[PDB]
Parts: C-alpha cells; structure tokens; sequence
C-alpha cells in the first residue's frame, strides 16, 4: 500500500519527453519527409515540437492544445523558423505568453495556417493587472529581439484587444496569422516605419490599457508626442533609447510598467 503508492508515484515520474514521443505523430502535416531535426506530436490533447539529434529526443516545447502561390517548401521553411522561435521563447522564459501555430502543408492544394484556439477569458484592468504587467514585459522582450505580433498593435493608432486573453495563470496573446513579423530588410518608408512600431509594440499595448492623464484628469493623447518624436528621429525606437523613453515617462506623456521603470533606473544608476 505504501508499496502500491510508491509504484503509482514512480509511473507518474517517468520523464515526460518519453511519453510525448509515443503520442500521435503529426509531423507530415507540418514538415516534409527527409527532415530529421524536429518531430511534432499530439500527447494527451496537446501538440508538442520535439527536437532530435541522431534519432534521440533532445528537448520539447508545448505549442497548443487541441480540441499567393508559393511552393510547399516555402511554407516548411517558415515552420522551421516558428519552431525555433518556440524554443527561443522557452529559454527566455516567456514562451507560455504566446499561442503560435504552423502552416499545414499536408495537402499541396490546401495549404492553410492554423491559428490555435484556447479556453480563456478577456483581461480586466483591476483584477489582472499583475498578469497584464507580466505579459507586457514578455512582449517587450520579444520586441527587443526584433519580433512582433502581426495584429495586436500595428502602430500608435491601432489596437486589437480581442487578441489578449487570460487563463487562470497568466495573460497570453493569440491569433498571429503566419506567426511573428520581423525585419526582412526592405527599405521603403512603410517597412522602415513598421520596424520602429514593432520595436515599441509593447508600449502601445500598455498605454492603450493604462493611458496617462493630465493635471485635469483628462486622458492624454500619448500618440501625438510619440509620433512627433519618431518623425524627428527616423529609424529610431524609444525602446532602443531608454533615456528618452524615461523622459517621456517622467513628463507624464507615457505610462510604463512598474518593474521596467524600476529596472531601467537601477541599470542607469550602476553605469
């Protein structure tokens, strides 16, 4: 009985990676036959990417919970980028804040991007503020790396509140059609602008939620001072100019997450 209880706990302590790779193999839906670095499995209604090296499973990441003429290889290269994004986020400790899908390439005549679904509720400013701050800082970490959400805050004048949700543990963002955006090297003005907006995306989300107010308690149109500064500092983001970010903050023109203001000040203190 203590015996039987020790036998149950032992079965449960089996390393999870071994259980995952004996699940349903979904790899042909997302990667082609001769690829040998990743396999994709569904284990107990959850879909995982597993990294391999010489037939041995090395690492795994949980991607989601289950319920225009390009070649298939074009989309498979994107999927390999997304899978590497998942592991990159895991070892930055922020992967759980993002619900990312993949291009389904099973049928060459019906290639489609699966946007994973979730059981979750909309966020609420008063109740969820600690989780909101935690998510916004995770998004800034992603933005700092040069990646951004394609439909959350395209610029200071755009917001998609429906793509933020809360579970009972945390706030996540969803519905990234085609995955993260990033710099592809184009030099037209719109791409130059989008790069700046992508670096500062987290700031737009935060000030949408917690907009600053003036001496009369009216909402400040924080978008105007920011857009004016972008105009006079082309190809420059506030996130890459922390001293300017903090000056806007202390003038009351933008809000910042408490921990970010703390950390930026402590860094400047020690330099």
């Amino acid at each position: 009985s203590m015996l039987k209880y020790s036998t149950n706990m032992l079965e449960l302590a089996m390393p999870k990676i071994n259980k995952i790779v004996n699940g349903t193999d979904l790899t042909p839906h997302y990667l082609s036959e001769p690829n040998k670095e990743f396999k994709i499995y569904r284990y107990n209604n959850e879909v995982y990417a597993v990294r391999f090296e010489n037939d041995e499973p090395m690492d795994y990441v949980l991607m989601w919970k289950s319920h225009g003429r390009h070649p298939r290889e074009f989309y498979e290269e994107i999927n390999l980028h997304i899978i590497e994004q998942q592991f990159f986020l895991k070892y930055h400790g922020i992967q759980e804040h993002f619900v990312l899908g993949l291009w389904n390439i099973k049928n060459e005549e019906n290639v489609y991007f699966y946007m994973p679904k979730i059981n979750a509720i909309p966020i609420n400013k008063k109740i969820d503020q600690p989780k909101i701050e935690e998510f916004v800082l995770a998004l800034k970490e992603l933005n700092d790396a040069g990646y951004w959400h394609p439909d959350l805050a395209n610029n200071p004048y755009h917001i998609s509140p429906q793509n933020l949700i809360a579970t009972e543990e945390m706030v996540k963002t969803i519905d990234l059609d085609g995955g993260f955006r990033y710099d592809k090297g184009r030099v037209d003005e719109l791409s130059r602008k989008s790069l700046v907006y992508g670096k500062d995306q987290w700031l737009y989300v935060y000030n949408f939620i917690y907009p600053p107010t003036d001496e009369e308690d009216h909402r400040i149109d924080w978008r105007v001072p920011i857009e004016k500064w972008y105009e006079n500092n082309r190809d420059e983001s506030l996130s890459d100019n922390p001293h300017t970010l903090l000056r806007f903050y202390h003038e009351g023109l933008i809000s910042l997450p408490k921990k970010l203001a703390h950390d930026l000040h402590e860094t400047i203190l020690e330099e």
